[PDB]
Formats: structure tokens, sequence, C-alpha cells
């Protein structure tokens, strides 16, 4: 009923306001800012950087030509050599600047030995060009390689389920890899999200309470080839210990699930997230299998990935009742 | 007898099917897609990107020339200046485009000050060229540096063995580094792979059960210089606790072994994998030593790396029988 | 009263002296040195590298021209071909060098087929140019992407507080993310900093004593969306166990707090730090909430991020007195 | 007496032999191979790649010219247009190739519209040039950024010491950072290295036995600002439990120490190593302090970093005798 902290696709559902000093901080952390903005604006920013550098140096070569008399004798002759051949106006100056900085250098417009200032500006523009190119290459390479995109080829089940396994009542969900390339050093986390009032009267708008999936024995670390069903044993230390089927069907909470690991090609950590509201957890269900053996290999049928089937033998009471009654 | 989850060389033996939305996901995660495809196709993709950009701008300069009258007077004269000198047909237009975007700029074909649209297109093509170059550099650099390749210079023993060490029955295998450069933050994992039916009747096509190699004390973390024999103590918490030599010789299961760590040069995590079927585990054997001391250094003879020798004193019963009988 | 180990902004307050061999070590670890120096000097270093390479090759082409007779016949004729057309003096030689190495190549100054040494030098200069460009690109890209900058968009509360939660006396501080992009694999640490004399009489100028915030259960690992209040339970193993409110108000110590995690875009680890002196810890206070629900989402009001309010019911004695008395 | 596994500077003292398939493996893992070889050879390899590509395309343009008749009419005329202007011999062909691939493009030698094959080869050479440049940039950037170099600005003490602290006998050594930039996520390890025969008679040429420095409580994780003395408590689980001062002075073993963490600028993990032979451990000594307070900051005097002073009260018996006697 209460709206969700993170959406089914992993997007977090929180807006930040009154962050009054954000412009100064985003400027101080400019690179992060640059790679976070969408492609349109980042490429526009670098376009502007090129345009502005080309125009500035264009203006300088035009002024050098103006003062030297080159606009009146752009090709030169036996008794007059221009600072830069064929700068006859602002457009030609702009072209020479572009041709120099891009290093295209068609050469109709061409610096001469005559003016030390012109030679110096070609030196400076060349160095500046290399600097700007380096910034652009770096920004583009970083934005290209962003590992959050890998979450698009990782899959959480639409539902979580509650069912008995090896004598214990467990909360379960499924994760899968949609590529042949791996997620290295892969590991899973989960949290129960809900508001809470402490015994001292402190209101916590959204508390984040750990859902144990094996950390203490390193069993949170998974080797993900075929889809794996992640298990949370509901025992005396679980926050779901006193939750029966009926409680679940009239409760208001959210289970956030996280898969973290490194994109194999780049070794860069991605964080894939999803969320199960109380109403999206199916008590007394198990996932249909997807893995089956063939002649010389195994195969995964992903069309059954999200499918569940009901298990009538599943206890309807809480895990606490299971121990209390026994 | 049943076919293997991962091959001796670490390749996983699972095919994915009915992943109906894969094209849209692979497009959304395009960079991962690009660096995963083989060199042939990635380089072909970038070749096409260059060709297409060169052709498009080629067409634009040709059209500008056509409409301006330049095809009829490509060199210009006292009363007529072309938008781009020497564009006399489509091939010349294409050459000018290539020369501009690559920044070769031979300069026979050369933009003039005459046409604002031509100057604008040189600006746009230059920026576009830098963008495409940046994408290619990024993709090539990423594909070049892929740390999975480092597994080619890491070595697992062909067999695992079962033998007594310091009073305990242990499953053992060997790992080695085939370079002088290190694997930093190196650590080991193992899993027993087999189908299983739970007491509730749930069939698990392939369950993955942890094989303890010291995680709980940080002893899974290794300093790998000379080859190390990795040890799994078969005790009451091991899934091999009730497995005797005879059981092993008529059993059907697989032990997957993993070595993870960072390539020293790049600090990028590699995951090296191998596999031991029940029939590839040699009960009552130990590995021959490879390390020996010389005058001023140690030496490793890798020709004995895979070699084992039998130990007749090795108990033939399970670890459970060892405790039960004593 | 005693001055602080780390400042409120995370900067460490320690100077190093008599590090006599630092120049040799900084040279051996040159890349780290280069990316650590400020932008001004790094860009100046690369400017000098370009200038020096351009001048050196400039000198070589000038000498080739001098010895070949080209200074007297720079354009050549029917019976004489220069090594490089239009090298008529040192400035022209310098221009040709720049034009070759930058790859601008205007082409007025142009190598010919005549002199094998000139052709060889163009080959060598081209390769050298690519090497220097590669070093510059690498250095700039690394310096641009430095993840310490991300700490500018992470926020620690100005104060820490001491208050009761769920029946325990806890030291608390707040951390927040000032961007929509995440800090992946995020985790927290804290240390109490103070001088100490051991029972053996050894003086420790500043000892660093761990402040437990959940490491042993993996609860130091956080999922940071909206601001989180980090909790240190003051129990029998805490170094604050015997510290009452009055002790705190007349004590001399510092609590350093650390948030580490990976910048989402680059997966590069950042370390954000802050510090609370004894006098900056507010006994009997709690943080005002910042998170509230709207129609379809949650919102964080960062203007209340640092705000606290007093809780008169808070015990004034130490946690040790709480157990001792009960 | 027995020679050391790792040298005082961290270099490992082990040679590998009879690695018969190493060439094929080093080729399969070519990038690692390339960045591991010294600068001389890596830069030579890329030099050769340029030379070979320039020569090959040089040969192709020469052959095109030869067959087309261009060698006899290199400048062309009203009734004859060459494939590439001014290719009059092999050197000119080679120059055109260089000028095209480097993108210098002086333009005296210049492709025309005449020959589709010549245009195609300029296309192919341009793409090939970009590919080779990308490989070189990637290799150089990777080699430049190698984090092992950071170990040159990290420091281990020359000696380790044994002394009492807070009532326990401890093995101690010192680590320091020689830069203002940090080692993030820093943590320490240690191992005792020696040969061993198991109770079953198995000879282990060099066993590696963990030296506990706090892993189980996360105290192996350090915040390294000023130099820190790392502590190993010699208790019943330590391999040094039964080692007295006299034992130490006539024993043969080695303690390897490791500091791992991320270079702040690049977030790349470095591994710094050192070693203490039994004879390099000073029983009954402590390190001189280096940290002292000034007016507004702290200062570290690194000239006392390695210095120790004797503590006559230090027990001379083993830690086992300390408990056994008490
Ligand atoms: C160039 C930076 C672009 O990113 C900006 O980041 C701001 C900081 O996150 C956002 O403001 C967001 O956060 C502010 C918090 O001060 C609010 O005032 C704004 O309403 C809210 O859109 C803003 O939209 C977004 O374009
Ligand atoms: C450009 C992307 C190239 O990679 C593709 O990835 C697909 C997705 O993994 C593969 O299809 C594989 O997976 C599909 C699952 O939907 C099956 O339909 C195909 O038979 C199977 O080859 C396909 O071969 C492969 O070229
Ligand atoms: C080029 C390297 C620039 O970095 C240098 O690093 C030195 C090494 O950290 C600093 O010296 C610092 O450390 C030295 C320790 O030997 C002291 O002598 C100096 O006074 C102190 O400024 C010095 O300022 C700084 O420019
Ligand atoms: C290009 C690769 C350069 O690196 C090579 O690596 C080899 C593999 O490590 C070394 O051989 C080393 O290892 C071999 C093991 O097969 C021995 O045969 C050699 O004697 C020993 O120098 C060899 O020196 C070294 O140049
Ligand atoms: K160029
Ligand atoms: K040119
Ligand atoms: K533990
Ligand atoms: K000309
Ligand atoms: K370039
Ligand atoms: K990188
Ligand atoms: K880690
Ligand atoms: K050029
Ligand atoms: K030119």
């Amino acid at each position: 009923c209460r709206n969700r902290f993170v959406k089914k696709n992993g997007q977090c559902n929180v807006e930040f306001t009154n962050m009054d000093d954000w412009p100064q901080r985003y400027i101080a952390d400019m690179f992060t800012t640059c790679v976070d903005i969408r492609w349109r604006y980042m490429l526009l920013l670098f376009s502007l950087a090129f345009l502005v550098s080309w125009l500035l140096f264009g203006l300088i070569f035009w002024l050098i030509a103006l003062i030297h008399g080159d606009l009146e004798n752009p090709g030169g002759d036996d008794t007059f050599k221009p600072c830069v051949l064929q700068v006859n106006g602002f457009v030609a100056a702009f072209l020479f600047s572009i041709e120099t900085q891009t290093t295209i250098g068609y050469g109709f417009r061409c610096v001469t030995e005559e003016c030390p200032l012109a030679v110096f500006m070609v030196v400076v523009q060349s160095i500046v060009g290399c600097i700007i190119d380096s910034f652009m290459i770096g920004a583009i390479m970083a934005k290209m390689a962003r590992p959050k995109k890998r979450a698009q080829t990782l899959l959480f089940s639409h539902n979580a389920v509650v069912a008995m396994r090896d004598g214990k009542l467990c909360l379960m969900w499924r994760v899968g890899n949609l590529r042949k390339s791996h997620i290295v050093e892969a590991h899973v986390r989960a949290q129960l999200i809900k508001p809470r009032i402490t015994e001292e009267g402190e209101y916590i708008p959204l508390d984040q309470i750990d859902i144990d999936v094996g950390f203490d024995k390193g069993l949170d670390r998974i080797f993900l080839v075929s889809p794996i069903t992640i298990l949370h044993e509901i025992n005396e230390d679980s926050p779901l210990f006193g939750i029966s089927r009926q409680d679940l069907e009239t409760d208001d909470f959210e289970i956030v699930v996280i898969l973290e690991g490194m994109v194999e090609a780049t070794a860069m950590t991605t964080q894939a997230r999803s969320s199960y509201l109380a109403s999206e957890i199916l008590w007394g269900h198990r996932f249909e299998p997807v893995l089956f053996e063939e002649k010389n290999q195994y195969k995964v049928d992903y069309s059954h990935f999200h499918k569940t089937y009901e298990v009538p033998s599943t206890p309807r009471c809480s895990a606490k009742d299971l121990v209390e009654n026994k």
C-alpha cells in the first residue's frame, strides 16, 4: 500500500531537495558530474569546448594578421611575408585555427617563419588541442564502460516465494545471468525496508534491516552460471520470524535485493537491484526448474524463469509458531 | 558418468535458450556486448562506422558542390570560388570527407571561406571524427585488457587427491602461477555440484554446495609464489564426510574449483576455474614436490606439477568412519 | 584541546619530515608522483616534453639542411633536391618538426625522397610523437578520474550524538549521498584516536582504536540511498564503555569516521573521511528526520541533515554504570 | 642460514623451470605478456608494428604505381592522371604510406580519384592506423599506471621486534606511507615460511603458515596516516607460541609481511611485501616513536622510523612458558 523505496527495475524512488550547495560540490567533483549527465549534454559540452578554443585562437590569428598588414597582402610577395599565409578575413582565420588544432592542416592557410608570436600561438594551440582531446577521450571512455548497464543483462524473478527447504521455512528469490560472460566475485544482499518507532519513541521513516543470506559463512558469495535460487532461512534472528501467511497478505513492507559483482571484461563492479513488496511474495510456492541435461551439455529454459507452482503442504503459520508448537 | 558443469579448462558447459528479449537487453548494455564479441566483428563494426560517416559527409559535400556549381568549376577562378576546392565528382567528395575526418588533410581538396554551410560541416565532421575515434580507442583498450586471459597463465592440477595430513583426511588440489608477475589479493573457492531432492520432494537439477577451504579464518586467502596445494579438511560439516574410497569410485559428482585475484599490472580481477569429476579424484595419493632449494634461490620444476604418488597407509574408509570407529 | 588528526573535511593533519630518499622513490614511482601534483605542473611537464622533442628534432633537421646545402637552395631546382623542402633556417626547421610530430603537416615544409637520414628521422619522430601523446592521454585520463573527488558529493554530519536506541546507549553519526548515482559496495569504519601509555610504560603518541559499527555481522556494509544514521553500540567491548556525559565534556579524544565505496560510473573506490572531537559530540541528542513520503515517491530534505534535538530521558551516566547499576 | 623466499625489498626469490608450454600460454595471454616486459622491448614491438604496416602499404602503393604507369609520369598531365601523385619510386611510396597512416599528410604525395584500388587502400590503411594507435595507447597507459610501483613509496621497518604490550608477548613490525596521497582499503597479512614434515611423513619444502594480525575482527584493516606498528599477539594459536629468545637466536625461519591497498588516484590495488629472517627479529626491543605534536599539526620524523631501543624487563622465555609458569 505504502509506495516503494526501490522499483522492480532497481531504480531508487527518492528525490533530494534543499541541497543548497550542490552546484559548488558538483563543480568540485566535475568528472563524476560529467559522466553522470546524459550523452546529449556531455557531447554538447565537448562540442562547445572545441568551438570556443577554435574561435579564441581564430580571433588571435585574425588580430595578428590585422596588425601585421596581412589582410591587405594575404599571399605575400618578394618584399612582404605574412605571419600566416592566406588569412584574408575572420573566416579564413577561423579555418586556420580549426585546421591547426584538429591537426587537419590542409595547408593553403599555413604559418610562416616571419612572426614569433604566430609560431608561439601554433605551439600553444597544438598543446591545448592535445589537452582537450585527452579530456574528451577520457570522458567518453569512462561513460562508455559504466558497469551499471550490466544490470540490463542480469535478471531477478518477478516474485519472491516462501516455502520449506531441508526442514526450514525460507524466503526465496531467483537471480540469473543473461550472458555467457561472467559476473566475477558475485555476492548477494537483502534488506527489509519499513518505518519503525523505537522503544524510546524515536521514529525512523525507513529503517533498513538485514536479511541474512549466508554472509557469516561466505555463502552470500555465489558462482552464477545457471539461475540460482537465493535462500533466506527464516529463524529466530530473521525479521520475518513472527510473520505468518495471513500477516504477509495484510502487511506493509518491502524486501530490497542486491546482486553485486564484477563485469568479466572490465573487472568493474556492477550493482543490480530489485524489490519485493509484501504483496509480491507468494507464500506456499516454489520456482519451476529451468536447468536440464542434454546429451553433452546442460541447458537453461528462461521461459520458466519467473514461473512458480503451489505447494499445499507448506505450513501457513510463522516460523516462530513452527518452533513454539514443536 | 553424468556430463560436467564446467570443463577442465574452466569453460562452463551450459547453453541458454528462450531468452526472448535478449536483443533489446544486449543493445541497452551495448558496451558489454561489444567487448564480448570476437575481434573480427568488433573491428568490422568500427570499420563500418568509419565508412558510413565518411560516406554520409561525402554525400553532403557532393550535394553542396552540385548546388553551388562547383562540379563545373572545381578549381575556381577570378570571379568564382568553390565551397571546397577540387571536389569534381563523388569520389573527390568522398576523398575530401576521408581526408577531413581522419585528419590526413592532403590539401589538394581544401575547404574555402566561401560557403558557411561547408565550414559548418567541416566543424561537425571534425567533432564527429573525435567522438568515433574515442569510442574505438575505448573499446579496443577494454578488449585488450580483459583479465580472463590471465587464466591461461594460471594452472590447476589435472587431478585432485584424497590423503591424510596432520591427522585429518583432506581433499587436495594444486594451483600455480606461470608468470613472475603476481596475482594480488588471491583467494580460492570450491563447490560440490550434483542434483538433489530435498526432504520436501523439491528436485534441484544442480545444487552447488560449498567446499570449505578456510574462509572463516581468512585462510582461503593465499600468497601464491610457488605452487600451493589447496586443502579441504573432510570433517563433520563437509559434504564428503560420509564418502569412502569405494563410494568415490562408483559415485557421480563434480568438484568445481576457483582461483580469483587481481592481475598485478592492471589490478583487474581474473577468475580461473577448473573441475574434478568423482573419477578424476585419486584416493590415497599425494602430489610430488616441485619446490627445491639451490645455492642462492629456490626453483620450481613444473614437469612434476601434475604428478602424484600413492600412499598405502591412507585409510580407505570415510572420515565419518574414522571418527565413528575411534 | 589537543589538535586534530583529521580535519572536519577529511584532510589529514600530519606533516612528514626527514624523508631523505624521497626524490629517488618519487622518481621510481613516477606515475603516482605525476597524477598527485596539481594540474598546473602536470600540464607544464607535458608542455615541456613537447617543446623539448620539437626543439631536438628541429635541431636535427636544421643540421641535415646545413650540411646538405639546403639553406642555400631551400626550394630546390632541376639539378638539386633538398632533404626537406623549404627548411631555410632554424625557425623553418622548428616549424617542420612541430608539423611532423603533431601531424599537422601543412606541407609547405615537406620531406623528400633524397636523404635517407631525413626519412629515418621522420619515422623516428612520428613514433616518438605517438609515445609522448600516449603518456599525456594516460596521465590526463587518470588525473581526471581520481575518485577522492567523489567525497565532495558525500556528506558527514557536523556532529555526532550519544542517545538510547532499542535499549542500548549508542554513539551515532549521519552519512548522506548528494548525487542520484550510487556508491556501490559501500561500507563504514570508525576509530578512536588518542595518546596512550601501556602497562609496560610504552608511550603511543596516537593510538588508533576500532569503533565497532557491525563488521562482525556484515552490518558495516550499507545500502546508501537516503541519509543513514550509523550506530556504534557502547557495550563492554567499546572504548567508550566507561565514558559518562561529564567525562565527555571534559575529555580529550577524537573519533575518525570513514565511508568507503565505489563511484558507480567508474567502479573506483573513494574514501570519504571526517572527524568528531570529544567537544563536537552532543550527549542526549538525536538527529532530526530528513526522509518523508509523498504521493508516489519519497523525498529527502537536506536542510535538516545536520539538525539535532535534545532527549531529556537520555541517561547521563556511562554504559558501564547502566549495567553496573542494573 | 637457509636462503630467503622473499627479499627485504619484496622481490620473490624463486625461479620457474621446465614450463614447456609457456610460449603458447604467453601468446594466448598476450596483453599481460606485453605490459610485463620492460619498456625497451614493448616500445620496440610497437615501433616494429608501425614500420611493418608502413612498409607493407608502401609496397602496395608502389605496385599500384608500377602497374598503372605512374613511375614514368608521377605528376600526370592533361591526358594521364596517376593513382597517387608523386609516387616516383619505392622511397616516395614509403613516404606516402607513412604520411597517410600517421595522418601527417604533407600532400605533395596525394591520392587522386583515378584508381578505385588506391582509394580503397587509403581507406584500409586509415582504419588499420587507428587500430594500431589504439593498441599502443592502451599498452602504454596500462604499463604507466602499474600499481606495484607504489610499493616504492611504502616502507617496512628493517627489523621486526618481540616485546610485551598490554600484558601479551607480541611480534611487531612497522609500516609507513611516504606520500600525502593515501592507500585506501589498506590491510595487512603475515606468514611464517619454513620446511615441514607432517606426522604422516609428507615433506613440505616450504609451508606457509598464517601469522594472525586481527583478520577475525577486521583489525587487519588499517587507516594508514602516520607509521603504524603492526601487532601479532603470540598466543596458543600462534606458530611462535613455543619460541623463546634463545630458540629465535638459533632458529631457521622467515616471516613474510604484506601490505595491500588501493593507490588513491587510480583505485588500483598494490601489494607491498617484505621479509624478516629469524636473525632479523630483535627480541626485547621496541620501535622509537616518530609522531609528535606541534602548534597546529602533527609531524613524523622518518629518520627514527627503523630505530629500536632495548627493554630489559622483556621476558626471555616463550609465550607458552609465560602461561605454563603462571
Ligand atoms: K593529423
Ligand atoms: K595535413
Ligand atoms: K567471522
Ligand atoms: K601547392
Ligand atoms: K590522434
Ligand atoms: K581504466
Ligand atoms: K573486496
Ligand atoms: K594532417
Ligand atoms: K597538407
